[PDB]
């Protein structure tokens, strides 16, 4: 019983944190095998970020003008490339506490760990999802950049996201690790700003069944409903629409609980309609749209 | 910017769990140096644990009634004893992965991270607060039991925690590391519930704090209370009493801020009996008592 958010272990990406410093500029990258993946704009100054031609600032550097600490330890630079908006510089020592690992771009609605560092320092470990808008709402201070998210199956960590930057309401945008941003935006200070957001309807659902599974169904009621009739609803709260993909991954939540999925739609629309009246559901007063189906079976009792 | 509840890195922790088994009854423990600590009510079978003698059920036992498994490898029991209700289970390997630690009895209102293990595997990790009634609103299943809290400070992890026992209303029990129960509670399964809980006040005006610090400011006023009749009102609502100490931890944020304490006392005031007047306050339609005065200083000024 309970339900938290719940981010993965760390200790496999931990591991891979180092710190990297290019003149005055010091942020984190991620240290697997003989590379190290961290944000390009590592070579900028303040001046260079709003127009920077990464192509000539790089050019311009040498092996030996990046620094690379691994705890107490200094590594040797080799060789370097940019790909996209990351930075991989090539060390010529593996680190012998790589995990197996992949790289996977995910896709809005889709959640992961973070573990936010400073200095090549882990300091902290949380939840995010991607946002249908493409940023993440995280905590991240200046020297954050570089953290990454990660998921983790069987002993096989996927790394889906490094942190870049921080938006004007203090949302965040960043890049998969083969360094293509995740919406929009740009490594370049410009007046790039977050849409307006929408709640992820599949995972309300989710988490709506989670509710059920721990015990609650004060929230049910007697109706259903199309699925246009749904998203017609559930569009003018600005929640995401429901489609058939997002109806066929709810099946297995649907077939433990014995809820059709229209008849939890139902349910949300309701709940939109009416609030919760003074109740919660899993210890929340607002609707929950930050956990996956996979990470409601995850978490909750298959019974 | 932005403000989440976060976790402590579980990496030290995570090299240091273990399966323990003892005959029908696995769950997980904790391998520090070559002693393994787990609950002891590892060693009772469901029937006994109605009315369990742990000095009887323990002298029945020897090193070879112990199974421990660290990986795909099993540690040999060669000494076992018990403190409170922890059982010291001592093995024939040091632990190479035992971090710097200390063992350490935390306080109703102080918050901690949770490793969530299932045979000896770590699954999951969340930050937790001792709740004032002595449990905690965890997230565990059947075989979490021995999952361990933790806060970790420079390069030193502070046990503070060990899973036992799940209460009816879906909260969670347990000891520290010396085997002592947080609450009035007893590893015993018999009729034990949750005390009415109580909001943490000092926690809630750190968090108000934290709000302002993001540019969260509409619910500060012009209108203050005093000590006493705030304290009326916390009594009302079932929230813990406010102290001079609580007063002072809160300083820094009162002087970053310019909003006194007992100013924030009366927009809380106002919050609990006016409500939140339709509004969120760092994302919550709730207010939020599990981050502390030190985990707000420590996120959003570091
Ligand atoms: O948002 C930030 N920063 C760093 C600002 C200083 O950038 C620099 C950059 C280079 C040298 C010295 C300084 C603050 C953060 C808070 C929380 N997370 S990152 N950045 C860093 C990268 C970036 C972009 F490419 C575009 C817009 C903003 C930003
Ligand atoms: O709450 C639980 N259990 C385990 C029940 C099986 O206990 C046993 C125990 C031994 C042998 C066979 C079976 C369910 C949990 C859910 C989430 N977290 S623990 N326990 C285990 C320990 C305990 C007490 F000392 C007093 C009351 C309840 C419990």
């Amino acid at each position: 019983s309970g339900f938290r958010k719940m981010a993965f272990p760390s200790g496999k990406v931990e591991g891979c944190m180092v710190q990297v410093t290019c003149g005055t500029t010091t942020l984190n990258g991620l240290w697997l095998d003989d590379v190290v993946y961290c944000p390009r704009h590592v070579i900028c100054t303040s001046e260079d970020m709003l127009n920077p031609n990464y192509e000539d600032l790089l050019i311009r550097k040498s092996n030996h003008n990046f620094l690379v600490q691994a705890g107490n330890v200094q590594l040797r630079v080799i060789g370097h490339s940019m790909q996209n908006c990351v930075l991989k510089l090539k060390v010529d020592t593996a680190n012998p506490k790589t995990p197996k690992y992949k790289f996977v771009r995910i896709q809005p609605g889709q959640t992961f760990s973070v573990l936010a560092c400073y200095n090549g320092s882990p300091s902290g470990v949380y939840q995010c999802a991607m946002r249908p808008n493409f940023t993440i709402k995280g905590s991240f201070l200046n020297g954050s950049c570089g953290s990454v998210g990660f998921n983790i199956d069987y002993d096989c960590v996927s790394f889906c996201y490094m942190h870049h930057m921080e938006l004007p309401t203090g949302v965040h945008a960043g890049t998969d690790l083969e360094g293509n941003f995740y919406g929009p935006f740009v490594d370049r200070q410009t007046a790039q700003a977050a849409g307006t957001d929408t709640t992820i309807t599949v995972n309300v659902l989710a988490w709506l069944y989670a509710a059920v599974i721990n015990g609650d169904r004060w929230f049910l009621n007697r109706f259903t409903t199309t699925l246009n009739d749904f998203n017609l609803v559930a569009m003018k709260y600005n929640y995401e629409p429901l489609t058939q993909d997002h109806v066929d991954i709810l099946g297995p939540l649907s077939a433990q609980t014995g809820i059709a999925v229209l008849d939890m739609c139902a349910s949300l629309k309701e709940l939109l309609q009416n609030g919760m009246n003074g109740r919660t559901i899993l210890g929340s007063a607002l609707l929950e749209d930050e956990f996956t189906p996979f990470d409601v079976v995850r978490q909750c009792s298959g019974v």
